[PDB]
């Protein structure tokens, strides 16, 4: 099976991982520079020991792709996965008392589509302004697949301080040979018991999504990690989760060719064969 | 030993790599993603089944951290290796035509000190203006150790037009724990037998460095690659190379106590122990 790749890293984490502090003030073991990498062909990595809330995984994807930064607009759609760090409370505790509740900051969608912008405010318009890499990405796919710099960034040095929380996947580049779109990510965190399982899945989504408007076959998903850790407070139910079985990854389906990235609607994704094992309660850290 | 690592990336790309395509018309059999690991705790990964031209990793590391863009001044010292894609055929036929011999453009040193920073020519004053990650680095080191943000990037979506050559390391990040210091790379493009172990003994170094600033030991450098490649004209030289007992690594001291990133001179570090099999030359692709 490949769910078993993630299963060690958890497994190998707990027997060899090293106590360590962070900014939560929760516990932590970690290690650092890790490598997985899971089959993309005839197969979606959506984890089967633990249930895994694939609306929040697609919502959340979508609303990525829209260039959003509204903590809101996806808390509207019923994922709330991200009203943590846009909380008031949250918010005033790194100076940004004078921004309404939601505002994540220059993060993930508006680095993807608009890189060089100039940021001031979540509803303001950015269309036509700064570099659109996702677009770029594809069109390069499209044209000249051998190029060696099919690279999307999220690390943007110059906004950090705006951002209410740094992009935790800050890289990921594209292969295509025979056929087949492949794509790398570099976590530089990952918290293995929530964020991990849903990234698996939202870049792996993402390359089903990419490798359809451009008509390849999806290949691999390989996961390079960083600072790999699994909060104290994770231990006891990692421990459960790691002594279950694991059945057969499901398969995802698109019912309606679709030619632009951002034609996508939720209702053209469906999932088959998903039984997982019944879900584990973990707290997030704040 | 550690080189075997190394050999064995070879010994791969050589038996299950594929044939592909590049920018410069030669061939090249490649893999994507592939991760090794060496240990700096007592020793240098300065390949020993090769001569590596330590004196150039040195040069062009110093080179780096100084900010420099003409790979004249670099040529100056005697280090050749970047006059190539600073020569004037080579800017014409990018439409550089009006820039002077040896503008690499804002590359490397320039995103490491000045990333904000509107580049303008090879010789302009950028002290003041950008953001200098380097030392962003060095005081999270020294205050705050436990963070997972200790990121220096190279890739500036912005700026990718006016550079000569993207940067091929794109991105590492710094981990501390219990007195030791490591650093891991993800270089989104490598040439397996020229750049790559030099690439390997430049960041080694500059981990050194920075450990010594702040008062650690050197622990694991980790190696992320993204396409590895072997050009086609490198496959005969390589397989006689594979063919090399290693001898140990060797050991590198610093000879003075400096605690500033910018007073290193080339005299402070001096290398002791090393042994390595006559050189083999291999031709560089344009
Ligand atoms: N410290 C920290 N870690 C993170 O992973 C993170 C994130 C990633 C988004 C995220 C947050 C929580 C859950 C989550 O709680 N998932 C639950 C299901 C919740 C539900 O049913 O709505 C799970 O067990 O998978 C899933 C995803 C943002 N800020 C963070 N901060
Ligand atoms: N295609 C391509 N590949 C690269 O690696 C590269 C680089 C990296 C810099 C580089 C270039 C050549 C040699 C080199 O020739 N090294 C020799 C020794 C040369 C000497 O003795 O001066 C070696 O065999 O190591 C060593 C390092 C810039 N542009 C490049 N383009
Ligand atoms: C960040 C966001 C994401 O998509 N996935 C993640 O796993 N995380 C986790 C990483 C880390 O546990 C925390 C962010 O902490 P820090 O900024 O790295 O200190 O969220
Ligand atoms: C780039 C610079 C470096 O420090 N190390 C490297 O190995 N290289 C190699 C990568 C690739 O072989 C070539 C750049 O080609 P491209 O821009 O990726 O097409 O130089």
């Amino acid at each position: 099976h490949g769910e078993l790749q993630y299963l060690g890293q958890i497994q190998h984490i707990l027997r060899c991982g090293v106590e360590k502090d962070d900014r939560t003030g929760t516990g932590t073991l970690s290690v650092f520079g890790m490598q997985a990498r899971y089959s993309l062909r005839d197969e979606f990595p959506l984890l089967t020991t633990k249930r895994v809330f694939w609306k929040g995984v697609l919502e959340e994807l979508l609303w990525f792709i829209k260039g959003s930064t509204n903590a809101k607009e996806l808390s509207s759609k019923g994922v709330k996965i991200w009203d943590a760090n846009g909380s008031r409370d949250f918010l005033d505790s790194l100076g940004f008392s004078t921004r309404e509740e939601g505002d994540l900051g220059p993060v993930y969608g508006f680095q993807w589509r608009h890189f060089g912008a100039e940021y001031r405010d979540m509803e303001s318009d950015y269309s036509g302004q700064g570099v659109d890499q996702l677009q770029r990405v594809i069109d390069t796919i499209k044209t000249n697949p051998d190029d060696r710099r099919i690279i999307m960034c999220a690390w943007n040095p110059r906004d950090l301080p705006l951002m209410a929380l740094p992009p935790c996947h800050a890289l990921c580049q594209f292969y295509v040979v025979n056929s087949e779109l492949s794509c790398q990510l570099y976590q530089r965190s990952g918290d293995m018991g929530l964020g991990v399982p849903f990234n698996i899945a939202s870049y792996a989504l993402l390359t089903y999504m990419i490798a359809h408007i451009t008509g390849l076959k999806p290949g691999d998903f390989i996961h390079t990690l960083g600072d790999a850790h699994i909060y104290l407070n994770h231990i006891e139910p990692l421990k459960i989760q790691l002594q279950r079985e694991p059945r057969p990854f499901p398969k995802l389906r698109i019912l309606r060719k679709v030619e632009k990235i951002d034609d996508f609607k939720a209702e053209d994704f469906q999932i088959e064969g998903y039984n997982p094992h019944p879900t584990i309660k973990m707290e997030m850290a704040v």
